[PDB]
DNA sequence: AAATTTGTTTGAGCGTTGAGCAAATTT
DNA sequence: AAATTTGCTCAACGCTCAAACAAATTT
């Protein structure tokens, strides 16, 4: 019933998953704990650029290096795709 | 003094490695591992909405976690993400958080 | 009572988008 | 050699944005 999990183990070695929103919650809740309010500023495009080099990453790779299948896959526009690509010094 | 942090060591996460030890790894890794796993059981439909659905995923507890920390207060919320007010109305509303 | 925040409109401009076509590359 | 992909244009339409204000609220 949910699409993004990632694998996690407890003290028993049983394997589980636990949806990848959960992770985010948590490093999330780290980051805002480790600094004694000190100020942030673009958490948007801090939390955003951690998020899609991986996604970009991956599909290149299950794509073979195809954008048009990439962008596809994707639901966004190839230019977009090439767009983002150049953005992260990948291409 | 200050030693280095690279910016996958800000977003981290507990983890345990070969070594029956816990250790922080980058949130990256932990969005690689999930699209990993998505693309081992995608046997075998078509996918179109990928951007979208990981969108959706991070967004989601970001907003979460930025409202809670400022207690409700929008301004503060959007001045700390770096977007628009409106824009941010509008991703809660999007989220169901109101 | 003052300071801030919310909720709401502006319209400026940046960004996604499709389509289209030749050179390059892959099948 | 056929089919696909790539790199690259363009201008429509959508989205993000700062700036306003009053009403509501937090302090």
């Amino acid at each position: 019933s949910d699409v993004l999990t990632v694998s996690t183990v407890n003290s028993q070695d049983q394997v589980t998953q636990k949806p990848l929103r959960d992770s985010v919650k948590q490093a999330l809740k780290n980051y805002f704990a480790q600094l004694n309010g000190q100020d942030v500023n673009d958490l948007y495009e801090l939390v955003l650029a951690e998020v899609e080099q991986p996604l970009l990453d991956m599909v290149m790779q299950y794509t073979r290096g195809n954008q048009t299948r990439a962008a596809l896959m994707m639901g966004i526009n190839r230019g977009t795709l090439r767009k983002k690509l150049k953005k992260y010094g990948m291409n």
